């Protein structure tokens, strides 16, 4: 018995989809009226025929401006999510800083006037690419609470993770050179010793910047990750175990899940 559950049955086709079933609203939040963080965009399910979502913030890298990670907002949203999509303080801050502002970003859609009862504040998640997806790992640490972490090519100096009780996934590019998951990824994934579970999933002849574009394996495995730990929906443990084919023409180089 799960209340969590939102969605029709899911299949290959279906999580690959561009939009999921749900029609997407959105709500902008500048500059200055953002607590903790540099102004964003909440996306949400126009519908409250189904009840309450998950609630996810979404950060972008060093350097980066929200329009590097956007295209999750609309994307996630649409499968049965309230995203916030958001710029940091500074281009600049380091995965620490990233950490508190994902979680500042969760805290404020959850007060919001429009998507508050939108929300069900128990079930949070976080994804980031760069060090936005070091910053996931930061803030699944600070908030140990989080139901599940995602990160994209992420960055952290911090090799790591024991702190996490979230099921966390990395997404790493195959040919990174700013992150390399031989001393990014790979690592985080091997020091989540007590995440409820851990995954690596490597994009084959990637560079760092796959996550700043549409892609469907990303989209895909993250709304699966979201789904099986931000509602708990067993009906995505299908496309986790044994996940990815990492054969010939897979977009997929290499695949591990505890
Ligand atoms: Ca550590
Ligand atoms: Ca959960």
């Amino acid at each position: 018995e799960n209340d969590y559950e939102r969605g029709p049955d899911p299949t290959s086709s279906s999580i690959e989809a561009s939009r999921g079933p749900y029609a997407v609203s959105t709500k902008s939040i500048s500059r200055f009226a953002a607590r903790g963080f540099g102004g964003g965009t909440i996306h949400y399910p126009t519908t409250t025929a189904d009840g309450t979502f998950g609630v996810v913030a979404v950060s972008p890298g060093y350097t980066a401006s929200e329009s590097t990670i956007r295209w999750l907002g609309p994307r996630l949203a649409s499968f049965g999510f309230v995203v916030i999509t958001f710029d940091t303080n500074s281009r600049y801050d380091q995965p620490r800083a990233r950490g508190t502002q994902l979680l500042a970003a969760i805290d404020q859609a959850i007060g919001d006037s429009t998507v508050g009862s939108r929300i069900d504040p128990s079930r949070q998640a976080v994804v980031g690419h760069s060090m936005g997806g070091g910053g996931t790992l930061e803030a699944a640490k600070t908030r140990p609470s989080i139901e599940a972490a995602v990160g994209l090519t992420p960055w952290n100096l911090d090799k790591t993770w024991p702190e996490v009780e979230a099921a966390a996934l990395q997404i790493g590019a195959q040919n990174d050179s700013v992150a390399p998951p031989r001393s990014h990824a790979v690592p985080f994934y091997g020091s989540l010793t007590n995440a409820e579970r851990r995954a690596y999933l490597e994009l084959r002849g990637a560079s760092h910047f796959a996550p700043n574009t549409s892609n469907t394996t990303i989209a895909k495995y993250t709304l699966a990750w979201l789904k099986r730990y931000v509602d708990d929906d067993t009906r995505y443990e299908q496309f986790l175990a044994p996940g990815p084919s990492t054969g010939f023409g897979s977009a997929v180089s290499d695949y591990r899940i505890q």
